[PDB]
C-alpha cells in the first residue's frame, strides 16, 4: 500500500533517519537527550484502537518535550455529523502536527496540502516506512557490521505488506534478503522487477525461493508476519494453514540456518500461543496450533527472539521522524 | 440557555476578554507567550464526545503550561454508582480547575459553590459567551475597524442559541446586527425588549426582518447555524426545509450584500455537503440538499469562508478565560 | 486479596510512607514541592473505568513532573489479538513505570519480574495498602496525636476487604481498632490470629464485637464500606439488608460515641441517597433506602464527614509510592 513513499527515498536519505534514530536512542540511554519539540502540541487521531503504536508515538513526543491529544474511536465520532475534512482543517490551526492512522490513504492526502503544518500519512501501525527503518536499525544494531553485509529472510505469505516491504527495503539498502513462500503467494512479478533494478545499482542480493533450507542459509535474521486471514471466518482456514505450516518459524528453521547467533524478528502482534481470546477461538477448531502459527512458543519465549527490542525501535524511529519534521535541527 | 451569564457582563468587561484573547493570539504567533498556568492541573469532564472544543481547551491549557485529564463518556460512568456531586467534590480537591460540558445547567451550579477552585459552567461546545467572544474577535480582527462600526447578519432560525446570542452580543457591544428569519421563528418579544434596552445605552442598530436582501445590506459578516431538527426523524423535515431554504447562505446571498470583502462565519459543525454519514442519510431522502443546507459547498469551499479562523479563535478565547481565572495576572 | 503485601511491611516501613505522604502534602500546600519524576513516562493501564483513582494517579504524576498515557477499556483491546504478556513487555521498554489495575493478581506478577522497571501491582482502586496509608494518614492528620493512641471502628461486613485491611492495619500500627458486624460476617479466625500476634508485639487493642454501642465507644473515627452484593440481583438483597441495617452509620451511631469531635470516613463510592442510577434501582424495590444504606444522607452531608479529604489523601499516598520507587531520593 504505502511503500510508494519508501520507493522515492534514496539509500542516503533512509541512512540519515537510521543515524538519527541510532543517536536519539543512544542519547536517551546515556541521558544526553535534548528536547527539540518543547511546547509543540501534536494530535494523534486513530480510527481503530492500537495501543502499541499509540504508546510508541506518545513516548517519542514526551521525551522530546511535546504535548499530545489522543483521539480514539472511543472519544470521537469523526465522519458522523462533521466531515473529516472539516475537523482536520480546525485542528491544523491549533496543533503543530497531526497524525492520522486508519481512514484509508485517500483523504489524509487531501487535508495534508491545506495544512499550514506537518500531517503524517499513517506514521503509526501502518506497515509504514517507519516499520522498515525500525527493522533495519534493529538488525544494524545487533550485527554491529555494515548494513549492506546483513543477511535476513521473511517466511510466510511473501505477498503481504511486511514481505513486500522487507524485500524493497533490502533492495534499497543493498542487503542480502530472501522471501521464502509458496510459489502462488509471491509478489506480482512487475514489483519483483522494480526491486531487481534498485538491487543492481545498490548491489543487493535478492532471492525469492519456496524451499525453507535455501532461504534460511547463513542469515543473521529470520522474520515472519501473521498469514492467517482475519477478514474470513476461522471455519475456512484449513486450506491456508496447509499451504503455509511448512513456513512456520519453529526451532528447526532456526537450526536450519546453522548460525547459533541468528535472531528472530516479528512486527507484532504474533499468534504464538492461546493466551489471547482469538488464540482460544483458533485453537478450539485447530488444536495443532495450541503452540503457535507463523511462529512457535518455543522460539517466541527463547533468546533468539528480539521482537520487543524491535518494537522499542519503532519509538526511536517515530521520534527521529518527529524531530526531523518539527525540531528545527 | 446560558446567555443570562452574557447579560450581566458590561461592554467594558467583554472588551477586557476580547483584548486578552487578541494579545494572547498575537503572543503565540510571535512566540512571546509566557506560561501563566505552569504546574496547574485541569480536569476536562465531558458527557458527550466533542473533539473540536476538547482540542481547543487542551491546546489553550498546554500553551499556558498546564496539564489536562480528559474524562469522556468512553472513560467514565459518572452518575452510575457514584453521584456527580460526590465525584466533583473529590476532583475539586485534586485539580486547580474543572470543566463540565453537558449534564444540564442545574447541578454544575451545585458543585461549583462547594469548590475551593474555579468550576467553568459549560466553557466548551455550549453556545457559550466564549462562542460570542470568538465571533466578535474574529469580526474585529478582519475589519480592523472599531467594534461598534461592524455590520453583520444571522440567517436561519432566529430562535436558536446562535441567533439569540449573536443579537444580544451585538446589542451589548453597540454593533449593527440583523436577525433574518421567518416571522414565526423570531425570539419571544420580551427577549427582543431586553436587547432593545442595551442597544439604546450602547447605541447598537438592532433590525429583525424576514427579507433576505434587507438584512444582507452592507454587512461585513454573514452568519448562519444548522436549523434542521436532529431531535426529530428525517422523514418529517419537509415542512422545516420549505420554511428556511429561502434563508440558505448561497453565493447569491453573498452577492446580495454588494460588498466584495464580506465574510461568512459558522460556529460548526455545518451541513454543507454529503461527506458525513448524516449527510448521506439526509441527501438520500432530500437530493436537493446534496450541495448543502444552511449553507452551500460553493460558499463553504470559497474564500468568503472564515469559519476555521473562527474555530481557532475559540482556543484563544478559552485561553483568555483560563488565564483570567487561574494565572494570577 | 492483596493484603499479604501489607503483612510483610513493618510499622517502621509503613511509617516512612506516611511521613513522605504527610510532607509531600505539606509541600504542595505551601508551594515547596520539587519535581523528582521530571521527564519520566508512566503507563496507566485499566481493565475497568475508575475515574477517582485514575485522577489521583494522574495528579500525583503531574505534580512530580511526569507524563502519563491512560489506557482504558475504551481505548484498548488488551488480551484480544495480543497477549497481556506481550503488550506489557513492549510497554516496559518504552515507559519508566507501568500501573495495572484489574486483570486479576496472577499475571501482573508474571510481567513484573521480566520488567527492567517498576510495575505497580494494582496501586489504584484496589483495597490496596495505599488505601490503608491514606486512611491512617487521614486519622493521624485530624487527631494531631500519636498514631498508636488513635481509636477507630469499622461497621458492616467485617469479612470484606476494607474491614480485614483496617483491622490488619490497626494491628501493625498499634492502634485501637474495633470490627463491629453480625457474628457470621466475621473474618475466618486464623486471619484473626495473625492480627492478634502483630498486636501483642506492637501493642494494638483489637476488639471484634456485634454490638454497636460497644465498638462506637470513645473512637476518633467511624468507618464503613458498601455491604450490598452488586454481583447478585437487587430482588434477593432483603435477607442481607435485614442482617446489616443495624450497623448502618446514622446520626444515632455518631452520638452513641459521645465524642462530639468524632469523624466519619468511607473509601467510596458510598450509597447515601438516590442521586445515582443504581440508587434509583435500589430505592424502587427498597423505599426505606431513599436516604442511604451503609450510611445516611444526614451523616454524609454533615461536618462529621471527611471522606473527600480521605480521597485526596490517596493522591498524596500514591505520589509518596511513585516518588519512593522512581524519584531517586
Amino acid at each position: 500500500r504505502d511503500l510508494l513513499s519508501l520507493m522515492h527515498h534514496s539509500e542516503r536519505e533512509l541512512t540519515y533517519l537510521l543515524d538519527m534514530a541510532r543517536d536519539l536512542k543512544r542519547a536517551k540511554y546515556s541521558g544526553t537527550e535534548q528536547k527539540h519539540l518543547l511546547g509543540k502540541n501534536i494530535a494523534l487521531i486513530f480510527e481503530k484502537t492500537s495501543t502499541r503504536t499509540r504508546c510508541a508515538f506518545e513516548v517519542a513526543a514526551y521525551d522530546q518535550g511535546a504535548n499530545v491529544t489522543f483521539i480514539g474511536p472511543n472519544s470521537s465520532q469523526i465522519g458522523y455529523k462533521e466531515s473529516m475534512k472539516d475537523t482536520a482543517r480546525v485542528l491544523s490551526r491549533m496543533y503543530d502536527a497531526i497524525e492520522y492512522r486508519g481512514f484509508g490513504q485517500e483523504i489524509v492526502n487531501e487535508l495534508a496540502e491545506y495544512a499550514d503544518i506537518p500531517v503524517f500519512n499513517g506514521l503509526t501501525n501502518e506497515f509504514h516506512p517507519t516499520q522498515m527503518l525500525a527493522d533495519v536499525m534493529t538488525m544494524r544494531e545487533h550485527t554491529d557490521k555494515s548494513t549492506h553485509q546483513i543477511k535476513y529472510a521473511y517466511f510466510g505469505d511473501a505477498r503481504n505488506n511486511m514481505g513486500r516491504s522487507l524485500y524493497l527495503m533490502g533492495a534499497k539498502m543493498g542487503m542480502d534478503v530472501r522471501l521464502c513462500a509458496p510459489k502462488d503467494l509471491w509478489p506480482e512479478a512487475d514489483f519483483l522487477a522494480t526491486c531487481a533494478d534498485f538491487a543492481k545499482e545498490s548491489g543487493a542480493r535478492l532471492t525469492i525461493t519456496d524451499d525453507v533450507k535455501t532461504a534460511a542459509k547463513d542469515v543473521d535474521f529470520v522474520h515472519t508476519d501473521v498469514w492467517v486471514s482475519m477478514g474470513e471466518p476461522i471455519e475456512s482456514w484449513a486450506e491456508r494453514i496447509d499451504a503455509l505450516m511448512a513456513y512456520q518459524v519453529n526451532m528447526d528453521l532456526i537450526k536450519a540456518t546453522g548460525n547459533p547467533r541468528v535472531k528472530f524478528m516479528h512486527c507484532l502482534p504474533a499468534f504464538h500461543n492461546s493466551d489471547t481470546e482469538v488464540g482460544k477461538k483458533i485453537t478450539e477448531k485447530y488444536p495443532q496450533l495450541a503452540d503457535g502459527i507463523e511462529v512457535t512458543e518455543e522460539v517466541f519465549e527463547s533468546p533468539y527472539n528480539i521482537a520487543f527490542e524491535q518494537a522499542e525501535n519503532r519509538m526511536h524511529t517515530i521520534k527521529a521522524v518527529l524531530v526531523s519534521a518539527l525540531g528545527n535541527i
